[PDB]
C-alpha cells in the first residue's frame, strides 16, 4: 500500500497527528496516516517554486505529451486503481470500472489536446505601426484541494488543467480519501519533472488551512461545501490570491404533465442515488407538475426501495455507503427534521440502513415547499425531495429561486416548454430528458453560492492561465 | 445648472445623506456639494436593478448591442461638454481629454456593441451519443461597480460596457472626489435603457462603497482601486461567494537595454511616466536601466521631466494636471522625501510641491534607486519616476518579476532577440516593446499576482461578465 | 433623377456599353435603360482597386469597423428611398421591403462592423522552443464581387461588408435587371471610403461578369446564382487558380411528421414557399408528409395559398411580387406544365400565369410528387411548392440528404426527440425546427455540396474573406 | 517480404492493372513493380467509404479521436521500420528521417486526437427573439485525397488526420514512385478503424488520380503537388461543384538585410535551401540580399554549399539524397542550364548532375538572378538557390510579393523594426524571422495566390474537412 507523501524529489511519511482512514462499509479500520507538517508543507511549496522555474518554460506539445503518459498510467493500473477506491469509498465496483475510470482517463487526455488548441483574438494591428499579439502563460503556484466523493476523479479535475497550464501544484485529498492519491503520486513521479506536483496529505483544519494561507501560493481551487469555500475566499483576501471553487448545488429537475414518466422514474433512482447522493449534481430536488405529481410519487417509490446496497456480493450493489458516520448523522438529521414537518411525508426509506458501517437508507421526500430547509439545503445523501407546482406556477422561477447554480434538468416531450426552460435556467448545467450525464468536453461549474470557475472542457484550462498582451511598436 | 442627481430606477434623485466637497483639484475652489446615497437609495437602486434584469436578461445580443452603439452617439454628440467637466473635475488638460480620452470612451462603447454580438464557445454537437450539446454564454445577475477616480468617465465605460453587454444590470459608484461625467452620462443614458439596467450612486467608500459590495443580492463586484480596497472587497464577497473582478494597481516595469534607441526611451518615460500627473495604473515609473546607458538615460530624462508643462492659464499649452487632492500630493511628497532621504538616491529634478493652490506636484526624476528601496517597491500614483541600474550579471527579467505587482511593462532595445526572450518571461498583464501605455479596446488589461484579476477592454472583459452554460439533449 | 453611373475610384462615368432594358416587373413597362461598362472600364475598377489596396489593406480593425458603421447610418437616413426603389425594381410589396429587407441590410452592416474587431485564432506563444508564434488573419487582394437579382441591396451587403472589413478592396456587379439600388448605394459609399475601395460597375454574365471573373489581377471571386454560373465560374477560376465564393441555389427540403402543428406548417409553407415570389435559395418548396397527415396538409395547403394577394394596386396589401423577368416566368411556367404532364401529379392550385401585365406566377401546389420527378430533384425559383409522402417504413431525412442540394432545411414536429435527431443528420448548411427562412446576421448561411460553400452573414463570411497567416520569430 | 497489397474497404486487394517500377533513387534500382488499380477497385474503394460513411460521420469526437490516438501508438511501435522503408524509397538520409520525419509524423496524429475534441463556434443563444441558434461542424462527406513523393509517410498523415478527424471517409493514393510506407501503414489502420473509413488504391495520377478525382461520389477533393496538376483538379472539381484542398508548391523569398547574422542565413540556407533535395514546398530557394551584404552572402554561401554531403556509403553521414527520378533530375537540371545561358547570372557551385548512378543533382548556388530570370519566377524543387541583390531604392517585401506563390518565407533581420514590417506586409501563408523552415503541428501550413489555399496542420486543417451548420429552433 502507497503511503507516502510525494514533495519534490523524495517520497516521506507524515510527521503530524495520524489519521484514522476507515472502510466505510463495515466501519473497519485500513490504515492510520500520519498528516504533513508545517515543515513538510513548505518544502512541498517549495519544490513546486522552484520547478516553475522550467516547468513553466515549456511547449505546450511538451506538456501534452506529459499528460498522455499519466492517461497510459492509469489505464495500465486501471483495475487496481478501481479496487483501491471501491475500498476507501465503499463504492459498488463495477460502477468504478465502468463508470469512474474511463471518464477519469478519458480526463487526462481530452486536456493533452486542450493544452495544444487554447484560442485568443488573433495576431494584427490594432494601432498603426503596432503589432499585437495574445498568450496564455501559466499563473504561479497552485494549492488545489479535493473532497472525498470522487477522490481520483476530483484530482484529474484539479491535476490536468493546472499542469496543463504550466503551473505547478500542491494537492491535499480529503482527510478520509487520501489513498488513490498516494497511489498515483507514484505514477507521476516516474513521468513529471520533480515538484511539478506534490501531493501533501491531512484534515483542513490544520494541513488544508496552512496551504491556502502560504504566501508564495498564487491560486487555490477547491471543491467542498460552502463553509469551506468561504474559508478559502476569505484566506485569498489576505494576499490577493486567485480562486476557483466549486461549492456544491441542489439541481432542480422541473418534470412537466407531458415528460415520459417511465424515463423519468428510472433518471431519478439512478441519478438522485448514485454515489449515495455524495455527487454535487444529484437529482434531489425535484418539481413535478400537478398532473403527474402523484403518479411520480408512488412510481418513484416503489423504484427507489428496489435500490440494492450493502449485499455480500459487490455486483449487486448499485450504492455505496456514506462516507463517515458524521455524514451519515448529518443526512439521518436532515431527513428527521423534514420528517417532522407536518405537511411533509417519508414514503420510502428514512433511517439509517446498516448495522455496521455508514449505509443510509434511499429516501423519498413528499410534498416539500419552497420554504423547507430540505429544499433550500444541500443533503448530500440518498436523499430526494418532491414538491408539486400548478400551471398557475412558474417552475422555472421556483428553481431559479435558490441560493445554488450549478446543474438541473428539464423533462418534457415539448419542444416549446424544454427550451424555454433552458434559456432561463440559472444554472452551470442544463440536460433535457436526462441528468447526470458528463462530458470531458463540456464545462461543469456553478453560479452564485455554487461558487465560479469551470472543471472539464477547454474553460478549465482558461482557468489556470493568465491572458497577456505583448505589443510591438514598429519603430 | 448642471447634472446632480442620483439615478435610481425610472428616478432621477438627490442624494439624502452627508455631502461631499467636490473641488476643483487646480484651484482647490469648491466646484460642488454632492449629498451621497443614503442607505434606503443604495436599495432602492439594487432593487430597480433586480428588477430589470428578469427583462434585461432576456434580450438578444442584438438589441443590447444596440443599445451600446446608441450611449455612443449620445456621448459622441456631447464630446465637447463630457470633454470640460472631465477637465474641471480631474484638472486634466483639456485638449487631452479631447484627443486622447473621449475618442477612446467613445470607441469603446462602440467596441462592445460588436463583442456582445461575437462570442465564441465549443461548437456543438453530440460528444456523448445521442445527446446534443452546446454552450450558451448567458447574464451572471445585479453587478456592483466601483471607479476610480484617475479616468471617472473612461472607467465607467469599462465598468458598464461589458456587464450591459452581457446582459446584467448595474448598480454603479464613481468614486467620490469625481461623480460629475457619471451624473452626466446617467442622464443620457435614462433615455436609452429600460429604468433599471444602469443604476448610479454617489458617496465614499467606507460608507456608500462598503453597503453596495456587502448586498446580499449583488452577484459580482467589480472595482478598480488599490491594493487595500481590492482585499476590502475579497474579504466581503467572503461572506456570501460573489464574484469579483479586480484591478489593484501596478508598478509598471520599463527595462532599458544598451542598444536601446536612448532618445525614443526618454521621450516615451516623458509622455507615459508623467500623463495624468502619473495618476496611472499603467505608467512608466519603475525604469531599470543597464550599466552602459544608465548615466546618459538618467541625465536626458531629468533635462526632458524639467519642461513638462502644468497649470498655464492657456489650458491649451499644459501636458499634465494636479493631483487629484490634497491627500494625495501630501502622500506623494513623502515618497519622495522618503526617498530623498536616502543616501545613494538623488532627485535630480523636480521633487516639490507646483503650485500654492490646488495640487500639482513637480514631475520628479528619482535615480540611483535600489530594489530593496521603498520608491521602487510601492506604488506611488504621482508625477515620479525611479531609475535602478542593473549590470551584466543580473537579470533585469528577474528583478522585474521579483514584484507584488503584474499589470503592465516595457521593454526597448533595437534586438529583436532580447525583446522576445524578454516579452515571453514577463510576469506582467501586457508588455510593450519599444513604446509603453497604448491602449486599444480589442487588447485585454488586466493584472497577474496583486494586481488582481479579471481584464478591462477586450471580448475577454466581457467573458468575465457572463456565465458559460452546458446545455445537453437526450435524443434517444 | 435616378443614380446612373458606375463607380470606378474617384469618379463617377456612364457606361460605355450597349443598354439593358431595366423592366418594371409587374406591370412590364421599361424603367431605364443604362449603359454597360466598357472592357476598358473593367480593367480602370480593377486598377483603382489594386491602387486603394496598397493603403487599404494597412487600416485597422478599428478603422474599417467605423467605415462600416457609416454606411450602415446612412442606409438608414435614405431607407424609405430604397425600399422604393427596390420595389420598384423587383416588384417586392412596397412593406416588405421596408419592414424585412430594410432593417436587416442595415444591420447586416453594422454586425460586419463588430465582426471585423473579434476575429479570433490560436493563441500566440512558443510551440517550438525559442520560437515565438503569431496567428494573423490579413486581407485576400482584389475581390470581384457579383450579386443575383433577387435581392439586390442585401447580396450588395453580404457581399461588399465582409470583403471590405477584411481589408480587401472589391469590384462589385449587380445582376444586369437590378442596378438601380447598387448605383445609388455607390453614390453613398463613394463619400465615406478612400477612392477605389469599392467600384460598381454594370453588365451582363456573359459579357462585363466574364471579364471580370478572368481578369489577372483579381484573386477572388464571389458569386450567388444558379448552378450553371457556379460552374462557369470554377472552370474560370481553375486557369488561374482564383479563391472562389459560391452560393449556388438550394431545394429546400420540409420534413413534417405525424406530430406537427399542422396550422404552423401550414402558414410557415404559406409565407416561406412563396416569399419574394419563391425567387429565394431558402424557400420552402420540397415538403415531405408523414401518411398520416399528407391528406389534411396538401388540402389545408392548397386552401391557404389560393388565398395568397398578389398584383394589386393598393401595394400595401399584396403579399408577393412577379418575377423579375419575361424568361424566368416562362422557364418557371415549362417547370409546372412538364409536372402537370404527370398521372400521379395533381396540381390542386395555382399552375398558370397570374396576370395580363408583366411576370406574374399563380402561387402552384404540386402534390403526389415523388422522388424521381423533377419538381422535386430541380430548383423551380418560382412561387411553387411540391408534397411528396413518406411512410413509416421510410427515413425522411435519408430522403431529404439524398439531394445535390445542401443549402437550408427546415423539420416540423413537437417532438423534442425526433427535431434533435433529424438536426444532427440533415446535410444542410442550416436547419431550421418549427420554423423556416429566419435569418439572424450573426448565423452564418450557407451550402454544403452543390450548393456551394463559403458563407453569408457571421463572421464566417469574414473569415472568407481573410489568409490565416502564420508567424514565427526566432528568440535565439 | 513487404506490404504490397491495396486496402479496399474489408479487403486487402492486389493491384491488377499496369504495374509501377518502383525505383531506389539512390541507385536507380528496381525495389519492387506494384500493379496499380483497376477502375472497378476505385469503384469499390468510393463504394466501401460511402458505407462507412453511414456510421463513421455518426461518432462522436471522443471515439475518432481515440482511434488518431491509437494510429499514432501503432506508428511509434513501428517507427524504426517506417523510417527504414522511407529511407529506402526517397533516398533520404536515414538520421534525417528517424530525427526529424517520424517524430513530426506521431506527434501529428496525437495533435489532431487534441483538435477533433477542441473545435470552437460561436456561442448558442437566442440571437433572434424565441429562436435557439446553435453552430455545428459536420462531417462533409467522401474524401479523395492525393498525395506527392517528397514526405510520402508525412503527407499522408496531413492528408487522413484532420479527414477521419472531421468525421469523413477516406479513398487515398499516394504518389506512384511512393507508396511503400502508405501500404504498410495500410495494414496497421485496417486493425484500427472501421472498415472503409480509409482505403488506399496506387497508381498514376492520369489513370487513377484522375478517374478518382472525377468519381460522383467524391465530394471533397485534396491534393498537394504542382501547380499544373492543381489547375486540373479544379477542371475536374468545376464539374461537379467538388470542394478543393489545394496545396500547389512554393518559391519561398528569404530577405537577408544588410544587418543580418550572415553565419545564421548562411547556416540557415545551407540546411533549408537544401533540405531533402530541394524538395520541399518551403525550401529557401528564392534569396533576396541587400546590396552591403550581397558579396559576402554568395561566397560564403557557395563555399559553405560545397561541403554539402550526399550519396555517401555510410548513410549516417549524408546530408541530403537524390531526387525521386530521373525525369525530376532532368527537370531541374534543364532549370539550371537555362539559368548559365543567361549572361548576366553566374553559376558559383555545382549546377551538373550528382551522381554517375541514381538521380542526385549537385548542390547549386545562382548567383546574380533577375526579378525577370525564369530561376527567379518558377519553382524549381531541386537542390538549388538564386541570389537576388536589392538596393535602398528597392523595396525587398514589394519584391518579394510580386511572384505567383505564397506559401512561405524568412526575413533576416536584428533589427526589430523591419522584422515587424516585413511580417506584417509579405503575402505568404507563413514568415519565419531570423530563422527558415520550422513547423510545429498547431500551426497551419498552406498558401495564397498560385500556391492555393486550405492548410495543413494545425485546427484550421481540421476546419477545411468540415461543414459549418447553423441549428435554428423556433420556441413558438
Amino acid at each position: 500500500m502507497d503511503t507516502q507523501l510525494l514533495i519534490g524529489s523524495r517520497f516521506e511519511a507524515g510527521t503530524e497527528a495520524e489519521e484514522h482512514i476507515l472502510n466505510p462499509r463495515t466501519g473497519a479500520g485500513i490504515i492510520d496516516l500520519a498528516e504533513a507538517s508545517h515543515a513538510q508543507i513548505d518544502a512541498a511549496v517549495d519544490a513546486a517554486e522552484r520547478a516553475f522555474v522550467g516547468w513553466s518554460q515549456t511547449t505546450p506539445a511538451e506538456r501534452s505529451n506529459a499528460l498522455l503518459k499519466i492517461a497510459d498510467a492509469i489505464e495500465k493500473e486501471a483495475d487496481e486503481f478501481a479496487a483501491l477506491e471501491a475500498l476507501n469509498c465503499g463504492k459498488p465496483i463495477n460502477a468504478v470500472k465502468n463508470d469512474e475510470l474511463p471518464a477519469i482517463i478519458d480526463c487526462w487526455r481530452f486536456f493533452a489536446g486542450a493544452v495544444r488548441n487554447l484560442h485568443a483574438p488573433a495576431a494584427g494591428e490594432y494601432l498603426p505601426g503596432h503589432t499585437s499579439m495574445i498568450r496564455r502563460d501559466p499563473i504561479g503556484i497552485v494549492g488545489s484541494i479535493a473532497p472525498w466523493n470522487y477522490p481520483l476523479m476530483m484530482m484529474a479535475w484539479k491535476l490536468a488543467p493546472a499542469i496543463g497550464g504550466g503551473n505547478t501544484v500542491v494537492f491535499k485529498p480529503s482527510e478520509q480519501t487520501p489513498l488513490t492519491a498516494l497511489k498515483l503520486a507514484r505514477l507521476i513521479a516516474d513521468i513529471l519533472p520533480e515538484g511539478v506536483v506534490n501531493v501533501i496529505t491531512g484534515r483542513g483544519e490544520t494541513v488544508g488551512n496552512a496551504l491556502i494561507n502560504h504566501p508564495k501560493v498564487g491560486m487555490v481551487s477547491i471543491t467542498g461545501d460552502i463553509a469551506t469555500g468561504k474559508k478559502v475566499l476569505a484566506a485569498a483576501a489576505k494576499t490577493v490570491k486567485r480562486t476557483h471553487l466549486e461549492l456544491g448545488g441542489k439541481a432542480p429537475v422541473i418534470v412537466y404533465g407531458d415528460a415520459d414518466l417511465e424515463a423519468v422514474v428510472n433518471g431519478i433512482r439512478t441519478f438522485g442515488y448514485y454515489n449515495a447522493g455524495q455527487d454535487c449534481t444529484a437529482a434531489c430536488r425535484i418539481y413535478a407538475e400537478a398532473g403527474i405529481y402523484e403518479k411520480l410519487v408512488a412510481d418513484l417509490t416503489s423504484a427507489v426501495s428496489t435500490i440494492r446496497y450493502n449485499l455480500d456480493d459487490d455486483t449487486e450493489n448499485e450504492i455505496g455507503p456514506l462516507i463517515s458516520r458524521r455524514q451519515r448523522d448529518r443526512v439521518a438529521s436532515f431527513v428527521e427534521r423534514a420528517a417532522d414537518q407536518k405537511h411533509i411525508e417519508i414514503t420510502t426509506g428514512g433511517r439509517t440502513g446498516s448495522d455496521e458501517g455508514f449505509f443510509f437508507q434511499p429516501t423519498v421526500v413528499a410534498g416539500a415547499t419552497q420554504e423547507d430547509e430540505i429544499v433550500r439545503r444541500e443533503v448530500f445523501g440518498p436523499v430526494v425531495s418532491v414538491t408539486r407546482f400548478t400551471g398557475k406556477d412558474d417552475a422555472v422561477a421556483w428553481a431559479n429561486d435558490s441560493d445554488y447554480g450549478l446543474a438541473s434538468s428539464v423533462w418534457t416531450k415539448d419542444i416549446s416548454k424544454a427550451m424555454r426552460a433552458a434559456s432561463r435556467l440559472q444554472y452551470g448545467c442544463t440536460w433535457i430528458n436526462t441528468h447526470f450525464m458528463l462530458t470531458n468536453e463540456m464545462p461543469h461549474g456553478g453560479i452564485k453560492q455554487s461558487g465560479y470557475g469551470k472543471d472539464m472542457s477547454v474553460y478549465a484550462l482558461e482557468d489556470y492561465t493568465a491572458v497577456r498582451h505583448i505589443m510591438i511598436n514598429h519603430g
